[PDB]
């Protein structure tokens, strides 16, 4: 009656299921423009869903890669519940997006978003305890595969699942050195911290710009199931796939006159345009007076 229905359900297996993406939209930074360059109503609510259904390596078999874009911080945790389930967990390509117009934001705000998801790990994954004892070992599998066939040990992190740190607004390099960069220290230090962040986080570092770098879908399609050779060469736009690291190449990079590993220069680039000034500010507390007070004060002034 239904035995052959069982066999019929077992006929084919070329069925890539419901894929998910959790990008972290960060105050403009071309995020609406990021999906626009990829493929827009308005961006004021956050959790602005998008669905990707792109080429399934030979045709498009509706690679149903559901996107999610949050922006701000006002309790959007429940929205993450509406974006992260218990079965969503494998196909969870989280993408951290930040600009270059404000690189200092990126430096800390990445950890802001990160800590939000660290909470969400211990807030939503606390009931599924099977992927604790399973996915941590699967991450021990997974991050051993982070490094080979690309082209030992590092002080990596606790976060391990398919993760990725991207950057945006990079075609503003000359605009920023035109304003205040004009120093290889500023260019090397940020990349050392970024590539450093990604290698610790068990992720990779990717850049993009206005009308540039279609290297995005390569790693996602490549991972969410087409490979590509890396670049740290141009240094005006960088692509770091996972496993193209060490803790020495970058050490030589932040050595070439770059104030060797400064743990205060966060204020250097977190001081040029964020501690620029305030043009439109009206904190004056201008004027206000009394009646009776002035009257009797003039009485004392009457002598």
């Amino acid at each position: 009656s239904s035995i052959l229905s069982e066999v019929s359900t077992r006929a084919r297996s070329k069925l890539p299921s419901g894929k998910n993406i959790l990008v972290f939209g960060e105050d403009g930074s071309g995020k609406t423009t990021l999906m626009t360059k990829l493929q827009h109503g308005k961006k004021g609510r956050g959790l602005e869903y998008l669905y990707l259904s792109v080429h399934d390596e030979d045709r498009d078999d509706h690679t149903r890669c559901n996107v999610w874009i949050l922006d701000g911080d006002l309790y959007h945790k429940g929205l993450l519940k509406f974006a992260v389930s218990a079965e969503s967990l494998p196909e969870t390509l989280v993408i951290f997006v930040a600009d270059m117009s404000r690189p200092w934001t990126v430096m800390e705000s990445l950890q802001k978003w990160a800590s939000v998801l660290r909470e969400h790990i211990d807030k939503m994954k606390i009931p599924p305890e099977k992927m604790r004892e399973l996915e941590r070992k699967f991450v021990k599998d997974f991050q051993d595969y982070m490094e080979p066939e690309e082209g030992d040990n590092v002080l990596t992190h606790n976060l391990g699942i398919p993760v990725l740190v991207v950057c945006t607004k990079c075609d503003a390099v000359s605009v920023l050195e035109k304003e205040h960069d004009y120093r290889d220290e500023h260019l090397d230090f940020i990349q050392s911290h970024l590539r450093r962040f990604c290698l610790q986080y068990g992720a990779a570092l990717i850049y993009t710009s206005v009308k540039e770098e279609k290297n995005l879908d390569l790693l996602y399609k490549y991972i969410v199931h087409f490979t590509t050779p890396a670049l740290v060469v141009e240094k005006d736009a960088v692509f770091i796939p996972a496993g193209w690291d060490n803790e020495k190449k970058i050490a030589i990079l932040h050595e070439n006159f770059t104030t060797v590993k400064p743990e205060d220069a966060y204020e250097d680039f977190i001081v040029k345009p964020p501690v620029r000034k305030l043009v439109h500010d009206k904190e004056l507390a201008a004027e206000d007076e009394q009646v009776f007070l002035m009257k009797q004060q003039s009485l004392l002034a009457k002598q």
